[PDB]
């Protein structure tokens, strides 16, 4: 499945990634693409913490999606 992803500079990634996956799985492929930690940045959708607890589905993560980059960890 593909997906977006947003960020402070209001872009959109697109990904390959499945609504059977796990966010950390999804938070991985992108941490992966462009080759960055997410233990420095976070995925976000309906306006709610992203975590590994479940997955795209669980989390009503369909295909071409939408998530919101947070302002890197604590410091704005």
């Amino acid at each position: 499945m593909q997906i977006f992803v947003k960020t402070l500079t209001g872009k959109t990634i697109t990904l390959e990634v499945e609504p059977s996956d796990t966010i950390e799985n999804v938070k991985a492929k992108i941490q992966d693409k462009e080759g960055i930690p997410p233990d420095q940045q976070r995925l976000i959708f309906a306006g709610k913490q992203l975590e590994d607890g479940r997955t795209l589905s669980d989390y009503n993560i369909q295909k071409e999606s939408t998530l919101h980059l947070v302002l890197r960890l604590r410091g704005g």
